[PDB]
């Protein structure tokens, strides 16, 4: 009768999230100071099994995480067929919570199919050379394919681990000192979503304009900026935080016309972004005394 | 600012564990020694508040560009989130001085 009260129910639901975060921390606890399994090395630990056997096998802590995610998917489907699939998408945090579970499910599916391929190939080979169906396995991380499911799972698990820390927003407005901070932090994301439109207009403008300038100098440039659309995207994205050098507008030829055009366009980009961010800061300072 | 450091260390611990889990298996096959130990992933995200952490700390030497693009996206989202949190702190402290 105590555990059916609302406050003990809240305490139990917060404790079962503290446990999940503790599992996510202590899962990678053998590698806190170095993994001791090099990307070029090979460790079998049984002298009769493949290397790709003791990499995709599930531990005793990677099954509890699967049980938590299965219960967390079931507790979301029960919310879907009780509030209705139209009033459930009305809050965007439900979509932010559904994407995390979808990414966790995709990660565990990819790891399971990697383990399934490893077991299907290890059933054949139950020292010497191996045939061309087991030869891809028992190989270190340097020789894997770029689309191996073992590196799809390890890539999606990181996004899932980052996104699962955002469920503190469900237990944080019950407090008298971090509730108003969450309210005042949420009201300043809706104030920058309207300035990101002009931000991406100026961004797309200078991205296409400098890609059109430095496209023909792909091998004759000081580095690899402004030559591909993704390179021109990241060179202008990391210049907001000052992490893009001025050596990214220099070419190796004697065409100083194009280099001076690039210098002028990069300077105008930096000045324009400073003006836009200062206008955003002043507008958000002004829309808090209202 | 003692009350905003709590949300600051929530976002910090989130991205620290999330990027340590990504770049853990590439300890010798990476451009530098970031995001491989917990102290390296801690200091790479601490010194990125002051802009003293380069973008070459998310680059691996292999042809696994999936994991490298995940690291690029996570580092960019970390920088944008910290800019939002610090700007919200500055605006809140400007507002709680005319009261
Ligand atoms: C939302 C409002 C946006 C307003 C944007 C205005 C901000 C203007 C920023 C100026 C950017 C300068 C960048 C400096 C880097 C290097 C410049 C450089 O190499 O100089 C050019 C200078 O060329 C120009 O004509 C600069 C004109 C810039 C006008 C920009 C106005 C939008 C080369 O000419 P020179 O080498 O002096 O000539 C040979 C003499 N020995
Ligand atoms: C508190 C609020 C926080 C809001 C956070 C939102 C801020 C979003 C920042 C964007 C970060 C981008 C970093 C840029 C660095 C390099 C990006 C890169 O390498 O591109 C990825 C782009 O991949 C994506 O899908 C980007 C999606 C990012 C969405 C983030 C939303 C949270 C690779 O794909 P690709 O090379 O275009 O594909 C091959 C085509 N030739
Ligand atoms: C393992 C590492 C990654 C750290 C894991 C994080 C947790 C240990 C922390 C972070 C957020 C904390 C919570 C933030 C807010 C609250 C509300 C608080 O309740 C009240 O303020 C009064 C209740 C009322 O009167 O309504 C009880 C503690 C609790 C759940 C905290 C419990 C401990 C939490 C889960
Ligand atoms: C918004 C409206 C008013 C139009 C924009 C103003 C233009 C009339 C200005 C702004 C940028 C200027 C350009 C910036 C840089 C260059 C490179 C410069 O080339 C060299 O420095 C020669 C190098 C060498 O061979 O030694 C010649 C002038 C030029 C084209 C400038 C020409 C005049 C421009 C187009
Ligand atoms: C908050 C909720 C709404 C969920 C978050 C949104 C996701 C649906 C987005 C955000 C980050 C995106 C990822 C960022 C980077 C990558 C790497 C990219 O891989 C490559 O570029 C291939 C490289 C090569 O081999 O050439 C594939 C897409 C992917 C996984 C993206 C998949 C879709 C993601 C997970
Ligand atoms: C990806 C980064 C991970 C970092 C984790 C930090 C968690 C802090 C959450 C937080 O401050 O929420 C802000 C966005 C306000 O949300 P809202 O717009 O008030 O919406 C709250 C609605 N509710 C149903 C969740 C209560
Ligand atoms: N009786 C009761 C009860 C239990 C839980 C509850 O909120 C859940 C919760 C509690 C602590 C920490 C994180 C989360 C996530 C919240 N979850 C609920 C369903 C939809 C899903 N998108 C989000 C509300 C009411």
């Amino acid at each position: 009768k105590i555990m059916r009260g609302p406050f003990m129910k809240f305490v139990a639901h917060a404790a079962s999230f503290t446990i999940f975060l503790g599992l996510l921390v202590m899962n990678a606890a053998d590698r806190f100071e170095g993994t001791k399994l090099l990307p070029n090395e090979t460790s079998t630990d049984n002298a009769k099994q493949l290397f790709r056997m003791k990499t995709s096998c599930f531990s005793w802590m990677e099954m509890l995480i699967i049980s938590w995610v299965i219960g967390m998917i079931w507790a979301e489907c029960k919310e879907i067929w009780t509030q209705g699939p139209k009033e459930y998408l009305f809050e965007l945090w439900n979509m932010l919570d559904f994407g995390m579970l979808a990414i966790f499910a995709a990660s565990f599916i990819a790891r399971f199919m990697a383990f399934w391929h490893a077991s299907k190939a290890q059933s054949i080979i139950d020292k010497v050379t191996l045939g061309d169906n087991v030869k891809y396995y028992n190989l270190a991380r340097i020789k894997w394919d770029p689309s191996d499911p073992q590196i799809i799972s390890e890539g999606l698990y990181a996004i899932a681990v980052v996104l699962s820390f955002s469920r503190i927003a469900y237990i944080l407005p019950a407090n008298e000192s971090f509730g108003p901070l969450q309210i005042s932090l949420g009201r300043t994301v809706k104030d920058i979503f309207k300035f990101m439109v002009i931000f991406i207009m100026v961004f797309v403008a200078f991205m296409i304009g400098m890609f059109n300038l430095y496209s023909y100098y792909i091998g004759a440039k000081q580095n690899e900026a402004f030559t591909t659309v993704e390179e021109s995207f990241k060179t202008l994205f990391w210049a907001i935080f000052g992490l893009s050098e001025v050596k990214s507008v220099v070419i190796n030829y004697n065409h100083k016309f194009i280099e001076n055009i690039g210098y002028v366009l990069y300077g105008v980009y930096n000045v324009t972004m400073v003006i836009v961010l200062l206008n955003m800061l002043i507008a958000m300072i002004n829309s808090s005394f209202q």
